[PDB]
């Protein structure tokens, strides 16, 4: 809790197209649609590898030390559906405004806003622990033509073998009860 | 080195820094509890991974060492402290533009010296995120802008996590000379001593 989930109109019913400025940026930077939704683009992957213990009795797997991506939400596709990661993820706000909703394994729900107006409780830099489900949606905002741009750094570096989607609203019901699950259903597959 | 090469051109602020920072920035400094950094500017370590990693460090001949997997930082340049003075780092550092505008000046051990601008107006060669290879000396300075009241705020991620052994900062222009023509160095002097 803390933020109050109130999806703008384009969040509930996404728009067919994003404003042209966001289109430009999308094409110039060659961002692509992510599995979760929104646009992204891995811009860095450490040349350094590191061995890491991973449960299968565990097993050693090797990953890059770190990975960086640009992640962008837009009226075009404003939601980044509920997904979980093995490693902690660092998020750095760059432009616009958005909101995050985290579902902890014990079933606790947390939601907060991302933006540069810290006085009004807007975070511009946040970390979400591995194992914690997360989703985020675009918040309307001028200043960045209704867009939301952030940078993400994963350590060890991202690897889909470490990524897992919330299995629909079902598993949501299991985690937060039906009444809450229903509320956050728009953020899941 | 894909960043568009930029023209090193300070402003009144840079060469003749202000006495105190402008109210809005000063307020941010107080609220976020940012401290003036050794190399200049203000900062704060926001996140230091609880998870660790063993890394091999030289002392040829080397030896293992434990490091936090990563460190996060808020770095801000203001008209009263507009320069991030030249300094190296064993590891690569990821930089992410957040507010304001600025310019970076790098000096590779080959003597090679690139310089680019940080801003969101990429249609003009400005970059919003950049990685500086360990080993390279980096300096940065403030660029007048209105969006962020002449401030320049970025975030830096270091992995392995920052340790003082990983840090060093060239002194005076002498070392700057034996890295760049004593001439080209003269120009890049305000980012040194
Ligand atoms: N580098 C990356 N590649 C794919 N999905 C990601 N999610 C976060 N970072 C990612």
């Amino acid at each position: 809790a803390n933020a109050a989930i109130e999806p703008a109109s384009f969040v509930k019913v996404p728009m067919p197209e994003p404003p042209s400025s966001l289109q430009q940026l999308i094409n110039d930077w060659q961002l692509i649609k992510h599995r979760e939704g929104g646009y992204f683009k891995e811009t860095d992957r450490s040349p350094y590898t590191m061995e890491v213990e991973k449960p299968v009795n565990t097993e050693m797997v090797t990953r890059n030390q770190s990975t960086l991506i640009y992640y962008l939400l837009t009226p075009d596709s404003p939601i980044g559906k509920f997904h979980k990661n093995i490693n902690r993820i660092i998020h750095i706000l760059q432009r616009g405004k958005g909101q995050y909703v985290l579902v902890y394994p014990d079933g606790q729900v947390k939601s907060f806003k991302v933006g540069f107006d810290y006085k009004n409780g807007e975070v511009s830099q946040w970390v979400v622990p591995g194992g914690v489900f997360k989703a985020s949606f675009l918040l309307p905002n001028e200043e960045f033509d209704n867009g939301f741009l952030i940078s993400e750094v994963v350590v060890p570096g991202f690897d889909f073998e470490d990524h897992t989607f919330l299995k629909g609203e079902d598993e949501l019901k299991h985690l937060v009860g039906p009444e809450k699950a229903a509320e956050l259903a728009f953020l899941a597959h």
